[PDB]
């Protein structure tokens, strides 16, 4: 067979789209100055304002924000909030920015495919590939979609993305409790766009 | 025309069609320590085969149950009857009694699963509620002597946890192909490497329980 | 609904291009005149020669090398050499019959985000195939695997995996599945974090153990 005409499967168009957008966080401490804790970012818009987790931020004394063009930036913290695990920082926005999209109308389904953005292990950006296992799940009274796009140490604060590229959330957690000394597989948990999307906006107010 | 249709790939299709019929199942054992109260023992998953209200799971999840209960996504609880169990396959029969009209899950007796099929897993692991996750059947079974010790096991990596036991295996039509039954948990944490009972002996264990008890 | 005239999504047409010439490598050794499994790999048929690629480490100190086709048959293989800073190893068979061989499409580039399938022989369960994609294709700076070559995928590789076949899902290979990540922060698993040496790369280094060694 020819399969030279042929068309490999692909989500390449999300990578494109969205990848750009999200960034590796950076938290660093006196040593001199060297790396604590890393996470991953998503750029939201023009004015330099960035997601994150606030578990990824916390107790820095710089924090770093590297996009995947190779320009890095300092990043000031905006605010954060502890009830949805969310953080907001700023950097320099003239130059340009790459952006998330964004489809505010888009209603997330369980079975949709998504990918998920981060860097875990500090490899380097990091795409991998699950469906939104399910919505609306939760001491704690928060609303996650459910996905088993492989989410590791390092995903934090990164993107979860449809095959459009559009943002479906931000990935937080990590299911690891386990009944037997079994490990689970496949259970991650992102906080959906919409929420995250207000959680930023108060944050930004101050309010 | 400034509002375009296109939409993400997606397998929701399946998910409407087949995860209705999908049950989390509860075995619940009374407490001799606080006022015979029933206690949740064991949870996992199970398919609704018919509209007469019979139920597959596996024999383990349903093991020495006082009392079994069976959940429905659409918000319905009854208390479930065994009808039969098989050790040879790990499947067992429940029967419920409804009086609405059931969600049953998607059957083609002529569908042949290959090896490649996009399938999702549908159950309750760990009890967060009904999950659905996806892979592909990565082999349908085996000629040669193997690890284990079956011939007729679909393997897939559709990630499946601690819960999803008795829950469905789909393809992306939302068509059955399988029961999960297994996971291979330890060697090294195996990834991606789990087990289901192929649909057509699901349904021929099945009729014999139900005719029969046994 | 009536869906017997539909058509369920499918990577088969890439499994029945690419597995056939994917094979279980076995590594036997002595320990009494009876030889025993100690490693078990897999590996790829690369042309009708006889020729097959797979991962050093799953061939070392190796007394005989056996290589199981998909079809049953089975043959005793010869080291033609092996490649440490790559990790991959060629093997050569001789056979009557005429061999499965990998599809290949140098102009095929790999890009982010492809749907690709692993193919390889797990735990010893026989040849499995599991699904993920692309994650990257290599990195810029310094980076923890040390090299700057590496497909990455989250297609799910396990012991066993090592020396058998990365396709797309057009059956086309795309790289040699040869690490898996292991190392954790504080007690946590990696999961869905793969490596493979890029098919161009391993393409060329067979070349040349064939004619140098």
């Amino acid at each position: 067979f020819d399969s030279t005409d042929e068309t490999p499967a692909s989500y390449n168009l999300a990578v494109r789209r969205a990848a750009p957008a999200v960034v590796n966080v950076y938290n660093r401490g006196l040593n001199q100055l060297e790396i604590r804790t890393l996470g991953s970012g998503v750029i939201m818009d023009q004015r330099g304002y960035i997601i994150t987790n606030k578990h990824v931020i916390n107790d820095a004394d710089q924090i770093i924000v590297a996009l995947q063009d190779g320009r890095v930036f300092e990043a000031l913290l905006v605010g954060s909030d502890s009830l949805t695990d969310l953080a907001v920082l700023k950097i320099n926005a003239t130059g340009g920015l790459p952006t998330i999209p964004i489809n505010a109308r888009r209603v997330p389904h369980i079975g949709d495919v998504v990918l998920a953005i981060g860097n875990p292990y500090n490899l380097g950006q990091t795409i991998t590939q699950g469906i939104i296992s399910a919505t609306g799940r939760i001491t704690g009274r928060q609303n996650f979609l459910q996905t088993d796009a492989s989410i590791n140490h390092g995903n934090s604060g990164g993107a979860l993305v449809n095959s459009l590229g559009e943002l479906m959330g931000i990935n937080t957690l990590s299911f690891d409790k386990s009944n037997d000394g079994e490990t689970p597989e496949g259970i991650g948990f992102a906080i959906p766009f919409q929420l995250a999307t207000k959680i930023m906006d108060k944050l930004i107010r101050d309010g």
